[PDB]
DNA sequence: GGCAGAGGTCAAAGGTCA
DNA sequence: CTGACCTTTGACCTCTGC
């Protein structure tokens, strides 16, 4: 085995776009990408990602997707 | 495919929170789980819940979507920051 | 062959605002 | 507050190039 997201803690499909990581952030990931979305925290950008919370705030999530390694160079077209 | 709301026998959207719904009582669930409401029905608890009566009594319309298998479990955390 | 890590889909969750 | 109308999520897939 059980490995678990290096995002938000949820248990992990495996490595994807260079991060251990959950379905859920996975598809985060891919689609904040590819429509190249930066969002705004609405809150010091300091939010907590896990499992049950990790939709509260998309731009500490996706802060938080490259802080651990998530590269917007493997997500393609 | 038409499909009815097992809770006001309107023309259902799909399955809310583990239950066949229109998008009246599926918004009316997230909204009453959501701020932690509770009603009060001002006539013994047992209102007639259809399309036309559906507003009447929200304490039985809740009370017929939790009978009818709407889970509160299923209404997720509102989608911003802690005091935002 | 084998399978990791890329792709895709859409039911059911979200939110909006006359 | 309601609900018609809209967007985003993520569990379950398939494809493929090592
Ligand atoms: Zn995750
Ligand atoms: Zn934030
Ligand atoms: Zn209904
Ligand atoms: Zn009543």
């Amino acid at each position: 085995v059980v490995e678990y997201c290096v995002v938000c803690g949820d248990k992990a499909s495996g490595r994807h776009y260079g991060a251990v990581s959950c379905e859920g952030c996975k598809g985060f990931f891919k689609r904040s990408v590819r429509k190249n979305l930066t969002y705004s925290c609405r809150s010091n950008q300091d939010c907590i990602i896990n499992k049950h919370h990790r939709n509260r705030c998309q731009f500490c999530r996706l802060k938080k997707c490259l802080e651990m390694g998530m590269k917007m160079e493997s997500v393609q077209s």
